[PDB]
């Protein structure tokens, strides 16, 4: 009930870069949506995750918003001119035949998200603005290329550089376990998080683990049950709210890297960006009444992340989104220097584009891998490629060849024609890929 008037300018992109916890998501977003409604601007709100989409409903209760996500179960009047969906849904719809409205205003929250669908959505939106067809607001405390890892916070934070373990320990890290508060611990990989979580559990701690595959289900447990540690990958940088007193940050993670144009490996761990570091630290210091919060960090930051597969993968997506005849959207300008590709090199014809989309949406394949399969002319249900690669593409778990009973009634060793380490980097990813290779997804 203290609305501040925003003069929403046509043909403009604004970056709302207030510090973490300043109220972008909970205060400024509703104000903008009210102005958009008042002035009758057809508007889309882009949430990074289903978890945040649900929370945005609380902030927007009593405003006419169409929630285009099963994460919210609200009765729609059919008259709403504001739509809410996830970054990934927005990009996926753009790749499909499905008509996406030509919105007058795009509001992307947690616009730092570097998953390929988010990077692509930013390119599309910025292109629409540059063409004079729409306005946009990108909300993030950490715009592309920030070099500040220690922004302002609602309460003071105690910043300390320490040695952070990335393996189980039996001594040398008493400060981790001799602590009666609640800790969010950012780890370099799902497997390292499993090992640390087991160590913590053996030491009597209650641990919840979060990764992209599990986030949308395990995050609820952080609200609804008692815990001592959350052990999380980078997915928790995207507007994740914890009632926590301490963050432990390894400051590095495994990175997918395309090697010689022919395979994806997981390299590193390599340092995180300043943006990632500031978002990780930004999970604490958020309560103005609580002055004790600590950030313990394990090394430096770097901006040398052009080796990351996500940039090229964003181009694969954008190349397959229609704007106008002959026009391919560039990445948003601050990100466009991250990748050297020819605009349109990854454009697919209609049937192959359909396969590319289905491999990602229903197959849950990484963008790069989905592209290799689709561009080879393979149809979605034809899994022969999972078995006919070279011998060095053999997938191992527990030091033995992963084996599958195939749709054609043979026990076969998983040996994909194209190797993307993301499909076999932890037990759960591998299980899903084995199902896929069996024709049982
Ligand atoms: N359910 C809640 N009730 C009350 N305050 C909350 C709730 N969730 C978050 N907050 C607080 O609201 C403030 C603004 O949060 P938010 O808008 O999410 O920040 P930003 O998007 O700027 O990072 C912060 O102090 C945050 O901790
Ligand atoms: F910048 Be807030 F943490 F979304
Ligand atoms: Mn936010």
């Amino acid at each position: 009930h203290h609305h501040h008037h925003h003069m929403l300018k046509k043909k403009q992109l604004t970056v709302l870069d207030l510090h973490p916890g300043a109220g972008k998501t909970r205060r400024v977003l509703p104000e903008i949506v009210r102005e958009a409604i008042k002035t009758r601007l057809r508007t889309v709100i882009l949430a990074p995750t289903r978890v945040v989409a649900a929370e945005m409903e609380e902030a927007l209760r009593g405003l006419p918003v169409r929630y285009m996500t099963t994460a919210v179960n609200v009765t729609h009047s059919g008259t709403e001119i504001v739509d809410l969906m996830c970054h990934a849904t927005f990009t996926s719809r753009l790749l499909q035949p499905i008509r996406v409205p030509n919105y007058n205003l795009y509001i992307m929250d947690e616009a730092h998200f570097t998953d390929p669908s988010s990077i692509a959505a930013r390119g599309y939106i910025s292109t629409r603005v540059e063409m004079g067809e729409a306005a946009a607001i990108f909300m993030t405390a950490t715009p592309p290329g920030t070099r500040d890892a220690f922004p302002d916070s609602n309460s003071p934070i105690m910043d300390t550089e320490v040695e952070v373990p990335e393996r189980a320990w039996s001594s040398g890290f008493d400060w981790v376990t001799d602590y009666s508060g609640k800790t969010v611990w950012f780890v370099p990989s799902v497997r390292n998080g499993n090992e640390i979580a087991a160590c913590l559990t053996k030491a009597g701690k209650r641990v919840i683990q979060l990764s992209r595959k599990t986030f949308e289900t395990e995050f609820q447990k952080t609200k609804h049950q008692e815990w001592d540690f959350v052990v999380t990958t980078d997915i928790s940088e995207m507007g994740a709210n914890f009632k926590a007193d301490r963050v432990i940050d390894s400051r590095r993670c495994l990175k997918p890297v395309i090697l010689d144009g022919e395979r994806v490996i997981l390299a590193g761990p390599m340092p995180v960006t300043h943006a990632s570091a500031a978002q990780r630290r930004g999970r604490i210091g958020r309560n103005p009444n609580k002055p004790g919060d600590e950030y313990l960090y394990g090394g430096g930051c770097a901006e040398t992340d052009e080796d990351h597969a996500h940039w090229l993968e964003a181009r694969m997506l954008l190349d397959n989104i229609y704007l106008q005849d002959g026009l391919i959207a560039s990445l948003y300008r601050p990100e466009a220097d991250k990748v050297a590709a020819i605009e349109g090199e990854f454009k697919l014809r209609t049937e192959q584009r359909k396969t590319f989309v289905e491999l990602m949406k229903r197959g849950d394949l990484p963008v790069w891998l989905a592209y290799q399969v689709a561009s080879a002319g393979i149809t979605y249900t034809d899994r022969r490629w999972c078995f006919d690669g070279t011998t060095n593409n053999t997938i191992m778990e527990d030091s033995v060849p992963a084996e599958v009973w195939t749709r054609h009634g043979e026990k076969r060793v998983l040996k994909p024609r194209w190797m993307d380490a993301r499909v076999c980097s932890d037990h759960a990813a591998l299980k899903s890929f084995k199902e896929f290779a069996a024709g049982k997804r």
